[PDB]
């Protein structure tokens, strides 16, 4: 294990990743600028000031040019870029895709890799066009994988498995599983540059969601190619936490401008619609007039400030919530974006999986689109039977109509849309009823039976809060998101009242005697959870002989629990000792 | 005539204008950092430097203040702020939102801002609050206008009027009417700081077309107290020329941190999703580290940046005429903007009349409301006609059916949607539909009995372009929008086909010698015009014996030529004499 990723934050599919590789640590999603090794635009040196812990470049051209070969396996990658981050480095791959064939073998730039102390090598995986006939992409992809069993034999530091098999779902769910079964650290995901830049973004979606359907939920995944801001905020909701650009430099040489929304030709610019150190000072019409040098230096500079932005941006809408929204916006800017954007939201099932049970933003009813996003589908499935069951139903801007029960409760309180929701609060008589219509709905069938007999307390508003009963809080409704906090006494509850798995995180026998303290529980030590388990929903932490340990929040979904090796599983609120 | 402007460039029903006073010059949409005489944050000639040229203060302030009073009077604002752009001055209305009277009479302040060399004044128009009865709507609004009327009498300066009914929309108009017929260059609109603080912008949508239906075109609109980057792509849309802020430091002051999809806590903040002097330097926590008043100006500065970013951002697009594309991407950013774009797109009377009829920019479904635009609407109705006739209806992504004729001219065309459109090339047999459905598209009813009788002669690719009779060349299709480019001897035809006022632009006695010249018409020798003109439509310069004296292009809508007494009416393309 020389390559560790763990989930930080997460919203949709996507998450806020720590990656530790041979001992650097960077935070994804990130941007890797593609450095070329002949004309460097940007130095190294100054891309790493800028804040890029982590670049690539192509070990093939380093290889072919007698200098660059010459001072990189004198000096190493590192000293002869003078770059201290992570340095990854392709294949030659790319030139394969422009030329057919390339003068080096899978063996031998691997090796080369080794020899010039790279961080993340790439082997010869082949990248397939789009829309090939089904044979050659067949033929070509058990050539990528036989290639890929030879790197997997000789490697000796971390290197990109890259999921190839065109246009063609099945063969990528193939090789995402095939791949995933090898010992590799990160997933790219190829083939596509042909799409980007003809802005077929519908089918760079179908291609990258059916490779996250095969592919194992605990490693990277690279989108190769994808260097332009105007899909970041998409592939990231999609669950990519790797990005590479180039365009940013052949934009710049081209007097192309880069935006959230696309691109723009120097020559077609009156304002420069930004503030970075670049556009801060400068005019369209004056760089227009410097020398091409200068004017390439700049627009690539610019260029890499509006990415960095845009990851920023993307992952800051994350931290709170709100990257569909965000998702939703960049949707606007181009009608084939907007068509990939349509297309990705058909994905239910998928995105339904990884999709947090509570978030820190409100649900915003922005479009039609809106209504369609995982959390909402998911909030009218399950409120179905609960309204059939408590009645007492309320008129609702976004899920039409829902049981006042429910109306304390994400997303149905904790959003907005045209018209205002107005809450109804409970009576003396009637808290204990939202209690249970709480329950049911966050635990699932049955759950109510936990606290039927339960005293609600009320605040000095008509709020829900402490849930007791002959003594000791089983619980507390968040006044943030309107569900319930278990305390240790209702998750016994709800432990003997809900049949194993429910609600189940299953741990080590060596994670035992921690749980039981109170501490935090870690994926490597999951054995086994309900599959039900979505991120952030309360859980019960317990042992193979089902014995309560603990009660706390779930981080991940209940399969990436089993999956995951590192970072936190659970974030346990009291133990059983 | 204290107060020059002029309309640059459009979109929608936006424009980029030069607005002049004092020989000062300044381009609009802008907007003016509110200054507060007593606290500055951010100072004048810092504010200058940052390329703020336009400015506002609140003279009742200066005016009640010993202080700010003598050093006023004595030096003058100009060097008393230190700042040598416009600077303009407000009443102390804003005081009688929060008070309810003030300590100062309407002809007081008036005579006093006359005295500090303020550019631009205001009297004391009354801020009626959003819902009040009628009863107060209408006897404010009175009071207003009497003031108004004092004002008009005593002015000495050019002032701001106040367009001032509540949610009236027909109090708004008549409170239009009167100021529009009175001597005054600048028509702010307030009474809507409570309704931008609750985010009801459907309200100000209403408010601001209400107003903007009743005002002179000529005249700048000023919507008092929009200082939040959020409404700015909406509001230009809607015709909104300035704007003035107090939120960029009041904000500050509270570590709110401004954004143009909304505002964020600064202890929300774990990345700046910016590239500002301030972001691209500093990161959230090192901010949060600083003493309140390091954080108080950083965090000013970068709103102001935010501010002056957007502002680009929608010239821009104006410029590219892509505003509708940006409004669109920005009513995502909350539920109550998405409820006011869509309401604004209600309004299509309103819009289509300012609305251009030809565009560089393609025509981008990207969205639902996409399907409402202005120019879609417009196309729509026009099409029926013709559609009717020339049949041959081939498919269309947008307008689903349209008939094969019109598939070469704008906005079908270019026309872009989740799967793009074919163009039909014409027959040397079909080329006379098309230049006759065009015509009858271009210029309305009957407009085709102008060309039956000519020969349309196909370029190198099988496209039409000039149109010719007996070898007179009557007009020429355009390559980039398909949209008829008329020649003298097309001109005649048109006007002998076409009954009065219909393509008209009538001219002075004086401006007749010129347009028969070839000359360009300017606005101010424009007695009357046909009201169907709109932007960009071929016209025929007529006296007002309605005989032929040129033809050219207009620069404004027909109803705009009359109002407006600066800048160019029609791009003259040829005389008769
Ligand atoms: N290895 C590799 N490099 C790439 N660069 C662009 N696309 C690809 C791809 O599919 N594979
Ligand atoms: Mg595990
Ligand atoms: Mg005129
Ligand atoms: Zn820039
Ligand atoms: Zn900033």
């Amino acid at each position: 294990k020389m390559l560790k990723f763990e989930i930080k934050a997460r919203d949709g599919a996507g998450r806020i990743g720590k990656l530790e590789v041979n001992g650097k640590k960077i935070e994804t999603p990130a941007i890797m600028p593609v450095v070329n090794p002949k004309q460097m635009v940007v130095e190294p040196k100054e891309l790493e000031k800028m804040g890029f812990e982590i670049i690539i470049t192509n070990s093939y051209i380093i290889y072919k040019d007698e200098e660059l070969r010459r001072k990189a396996l004198e000096l190493g990658i590192h000293r002869m870029l003078d770059y201290n981050g992570i340095i990854e480095v392709d294949s030659g791959s790319f030139q394969l895709m422009k030329y057919g064939s390339i003068e080096v073998s899978n063996r031998e730039i691997i090796e080369f890799q080794h020899r010039i102390g790279v961080d993340i090598g790439t082997f010869l995986d082949i990248p397939t066009p789009p829309d090939a006939p089904r044979e050659q992409a067949v033929k070509e992809l058990e050539i990528t994988l036989s290639r890929a069993r030879e790197a997997e034999e000789i490697k000796e530091i971390p290197m990109n498995a890259t999921i190839q098999g065109s246009t063609y779902t099945d063969l990528r769910r193939y090789a995402a599983r095939r791949l995933s079964s090898m010992n590799f650290e990160i997933h790219p995901i190829g083939g596509v540059v042909p799409l980007l830049e003809s802005y077929r973004f519908r089918d760079v979606v179908d291609i990258v969601i059916s490779s996250k359907m095969a592919l194992r939920p605990d490693r990277p995944v690279h989108l190769f190619g994808a260097g332009h801001p105007i899909v970041f905020a998409l592939a990231v909701a999609m669950g990519v936490d790797l990005f590479d650009s180039a365009s940013y430099a052949l934009y710049a040489k081209d007097d192309r401008y880069m935006t959230p929304e696309g691109t723009k030709r120097l020559d077609e610019l009156d304002y420069f619609p930004c503030s970075c150190p670049v556009c801060s000072k400068y005019t369209p019409q004056e760089l227009r007039e410097m020398p091409k040098e200068e004017r390439t230096r700049l627009l690539a500079l610019h260029n890499l400030w509006v990415i960095k932005e845009e990851i920023k941006r993307v992952k800051q809408a994350i931290k709170e919530g709100e990257l569909w929204r965000l998702v939703d916006e960049r949707a606007r800017s181009h009608p084939k974006l907007y068509s990939a954007y349509k297309r990705l939201l058909e994905h239910y099932t998928f995105l339904e999986e990884f999709e947090p049970i509570t978030k820190k933003s409100a649900l915003f009813k922005i479009s039609n689109e809106s209504l369609r996003w995982p959390v909402v589908r998911r909030a009218k499935e399950r409120a179905k039977s609960i309204n059939e069951r408590f009645g007492e139903l309320v008129e609702h801007p976004i899920f039409g109509r829902v049981s006042r029960y429910l109306s304390l409760t994400y997303p149905f309180a904790q959003s907005e849309a045209e018209d205002d929701f107005k809450i109804e609060k409970p009576t003396k008589e009637d808290a204990i009823k939202y209690v249970m219509a709480i329950a049911e709905y966050q635990f699932g069938e049955g759950a109510s039976r936990a606290f039927d007999d339960a005293k609600v307390e009320l605040s000095k508003t008509g709020m829900p809060r402490q849930v007791k009963v002959n003594g000791k809080r089983l619980a507390t409704v968040r006044a943030d998101d309107g569900l319930l906090t278990l305390g240790i006494e209702g998750a016994k509850r709800l432990h003997r009242v809900l049949p194993y798995p429910r609600m189940r995180v299953v741990v080590n026998k060596e994670a035992e005697p921690f749980a039981r303290k109170g501490k935090d529980v870690f994926a490597k030590f999951v054995i086994f959870a309900d599959p039900g388990i979505r991120p952030y929903d309360e859980v019960l932490v317990v042992n193979e002989n089902d014995e309560l340990l603990a009660t706390g929040q779930a981080l991940l979904s209940g399969r990436e629990m089993i999956v995951f090796q590192y970072g936190r599983a659970v974030k346990v609120r009291k133990g059983v000792e």
